[PDB]
């Protein structure tokens, strides 16, 4: 490590001399622990050069043979896809990874996104209703295999910083909702620091203190290396890793379609899209990079709006560009043993993303109004292009059974407690009336994942009669 004036000289090189304003007005305690918050940053000459360097396109759509279609596959098919899935599964070969990032603030909570509750009859947080999704397919799996005992899916969360202990002490007091307790792993994504508008200079959240924030779900791969979770996956010979956002209420997590599918095609990384919602919907879109032919996404926040509204050459009706991202992501561990060295060393294939931002900081703290100033992003998609096209794949999934967000408090149109609550239950729904079951009108109901992973194992409610709110 380095000297108290090392740190101060090099950051002093790099014309950070703002960050010492007030430096020597610092009690010697706070001097301290400023110079190690200023340590924990690799390479700043570099980093405000690659900030700099940041601030200062055809597409088409993805060819037939990387895609493939849940809506259009064989029962058949698609069953041979799960086997595929729960064989890997059973065989300890399956790992989850999860980008939990940070508090629900934008939700209304202080608490990790996690912990949000859409107010389902069960009152299940997001965390507890991928755990015992977990659970149900470990279950499926070993009785597909007809193992004494379950397999383990080791599922390893990515906190930010300031949510790890919230989070690891919420599944402790609930005894990890049933898992075993070895099979939760945790570890913290990076940071960044927070820039002015020009993103020329650092901004001081205190007098001793800079401005960060997560670094991107992008960040994931270094967190990956830097927490030994790579090493991990080597140790439990681990081959195969589903990666998905904790603010999907709908995810299948660890589903075997998803796997047996890459397993099927031999895959190094495929990904699940859904039909885009409309033009404007705030997501991005799989498309092929017709300048390097390479599989790419276009961020909703960066695409044209010429290309956001462009309608579709062989069909008037549609989106050209229709293959929304859902953040759900495949990936061999041989394939993320190849690249992650690649893919955390060089700028190209994890630039910085720019976004403008609200930043409460010094002028004394204050809570801003306009933007004033900008946080830095990695994006855990722009590492696609480093794939060989084929072995790249696109699974197209069904919106009403795979995804339903959760990004706003209650009140917006879309993404809120209530469009998950009610997607969760209509779809909860539709599985039981699908098998026979008579819901009483005006009534929705739950369907306990112990009870069916996906839909699955409902035949016994055929003829049965059911109450709003109930609880299957
Ligand atoms: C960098 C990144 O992962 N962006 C994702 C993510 O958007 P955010 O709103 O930034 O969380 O989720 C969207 C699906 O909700 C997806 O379409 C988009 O590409
Ligand atoms: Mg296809």
């Amino acid at each position: 490590v380095k000297s108290q004036q090392q740190i101060i000289d090099s950051f002093k090189q790099a014309n950070q001399d703002q960050l010492f304003q007030y430096y020597d007005s610092l009690t010697i305690d706070q001097q301290q622990e400023f110079i190690d918050q200023l340590s924990t940053i690799e390479e700043p000459a570099k980093l405000i050069s690659t900030v700099e360097q940041a601030i200062q396109r055809n597409f088409t759509q993805l060819p037939n043979e990387q895609t493939a279609s849940t809506l259009d596959l064989s029962k058949d098919i698609l069953q041979n896809w799960t086997e595929l899935g729960l064989k890997a599964i059973g065989n300890g070969e399956v790992a989850v990874l999860l980008m939990a990032g940070g508090q629900g603030t934008r939700l209304g909570s202080s608490a990790p996104k996690g912990c949000f509750n859409i107010e389902l009859p069960s009152q299940k947080s997001l965390f507890q209703i991928q755990a015992e999704k977990i659970l149900k397919i470990e279950q499926l799996a070993q009785q597909y295999l007809k193992s004494t005992k379950k397999p383990i899916i080791n599922w390893y969360i990515m906190t930010s910083g300031p949510t790890r202990n919230a989070t690891e002490s919420f599944f402790i007091e609930n005894n990890y909702f049933g898992l075993n307790s070895h099979q939760v792993i945790f570890f913290n994504q990076g940071t960044l620091p927070c820039f002015n508008l020009q993103g020329n200079k650092i901004l001081l959240e205190l007098k001793n203190s800079i401005c960060q924030s997560p670094d991107g779900n992008g960040g994931l791969y270094k967190a990956l290396k830097d927490n030994g979770i790579l090493d991990d996956l080597n140790s439990k010979g681990i081959k195969h890793i589903h990666m998905y956002c904790v603010d999907n209420c709908l995810v299948k997590v660890a589903d075997p379609i998803f796997i047996g599918f890459a397993i099927a095609k031999k895959f190094d990384l495929a990904t699940k899209v859904v039909r885009k919602r409309d033009a404007n919907e705030s997501v991005g879109l799989i498309v092929l990079d017709q300048d390097n032919q390479k599989p790419c996404v276009i961020e909703y926040s960066e695409i044209s709006q010429e290309l956001a509204n462009k309608k579709d050459p062989q069909d008037s009706s549609k989106l050209f560009l229709r293959a929304a991202n859902i953040v759900n992501h495949y990936y061999s561990v041989e394939f993320l043993n190849k690249m992650i060295p690649k893919w955390i060393s060089s700028q190209k294939y994890l630039p910085f993303h720019i976004a403008k931002k609200k930043i409460p900081s010094l002028n004394e703290f204050y809570k801003p109004t306009e933007p004033n100033g900008i946080k830095l992003e990695q994006f855990i998609f722009d590492v696609f292009p480093s794939v060989e096209l084929n072995k790249f794949g696109c699974l197209e999934v069904d919106r009403l059974d795979e995804f339903s967000p959760l990004k706003n408090a209650d009140g917006a149109k879309n993404d809120t407690p209530t469009t998950c609550r009610n997607h969760y239950l209509e779809r909860s729904s539709k599985w039981v009336i699908q098998n026979g079951g008579v819901i009483d009108n005006q009534g929705l109901v739950e369907v306990d994942s112990k009870t069916s992973y996906g839909g699955e194992g409902l035949e016994f409610v055929n003829g049965k009669h059911f109450k709003n709110g109930d609880i299957i």
